């Protein structure tokens, strides 16, 4: 906990500049939510005020809203798709039959494919079970010409007891929707 | 570069607190070298001092130098094994057809096994070729009853260029026998 302090800012500073180097021109966030795990809700409209903030680097930004069953609730432009924090509220009762893939996603937000440079974040607090989460899956659909592995940032919103680095990949643990989209936005240099 | 120089202390850092967590009882530290890589080698004569210092903590430290073709040249006790510089440069000149990996390490160091806990630190700066880099095993004949991986670290040692984030894991680069060796002393509050 303490270490777990630590490698949070550590770890989290470090892969984020990951993300960096590779000098995205656009981001894609996927937002894993298990509503009932928020401590406080005001987590949600941290969220919201993080992904608008983000715009201002990246207009083109793009979000994908998973719940904790991996149906996807939302997804396109934060910047024309996002206007309420009802609109991250709302979608907390709101239902849904598609299951989230990165193929899914590739296909959905990128028709014609990708030329830029594309940067993945995926951030989820919802329980660790395989099939369900986001962070056991392969984004690398989204590997570039040139690149063996996608420019992909998995984050866990909630600390682990239990060892998944044979499934699972240079996954980042920290304990805050807070402490991740705040710090993810200080890394752009934004307010 | 730059982002090379932060992430290595970040990196570095970091994953030397993993296996300080686990609290080992003892370390085994594997040394990969290409003696012809070497900048400068007054880079080996901190690689003595580094593990004799290592001794104040762990007087039970474990050694063994792979060549770059993964060829043992030698283990057992830093503390009793090396008393020469001689000690460690000798074995530039010296022959050898056994094959390293770490079930021949596991059998060699351990014939009754592992109670204790013990940390693996695997530190190469030979070529990523995978049947030559000791960097590339697999060290699960380590892992103890009750974690499903063991506490290795696996240290890189001159940057590399190319992704090999499937094959190996969680894999640090730093550029010097010297930041490596000397930073995991200051990580024991050694001298």
């Amino acid at each position: 906990s303490t270490v777990d302090s630590i490698q949070s800012v550590l770890t989290t500073i470090s892969s984020i500049l990951s993300l960096k180097r590779e000098k995205p021109d656009n981001l894609a966030i996927i937002l894993q939510i298990d509503f009932t795990k928020l401590k406080e809700e005001d987590s949600l409209i941290v969220v919201y005020n993080s992904l608008k903030a983000l715009t201002i680097k990246f207009a083109r930004l793009q979000f994908c809203f998973v719940d904790r069953n991996n149906y996807v609730l939302d997804y396109g432009s934060v910047l024309h798709k996002i206007d309420s924090l009802d609109s991250i509220s709302n979608l907390k009762s709101k239902s849904s039959s598609t299951q989230f893939s990165p193929i899914w996603l590739k296909n959905t937000l990128y028709p014609e494919n990708i030329h830029e440079h594309l940067g993945i974040v995926a951030v989820s607090n919802s329980n660790m079970e395989a099939k369900k989460s986001i962070l056991f899956q392969d984004y690398r659909c989204f590997t570039s010409f040139g690149r063996r592995r996608p420019n992909e940032l998995k984050i866990k919103v909630g600390y682990l007891n239990v060892d998944y680095s044979d499934k699972i990949d240079e996954l980042v643990e920290a304990s805050s929707w807070t402490f991740v989209l705040e710090t993810l936005c200080y890394s752009f240099g934004l307010s």
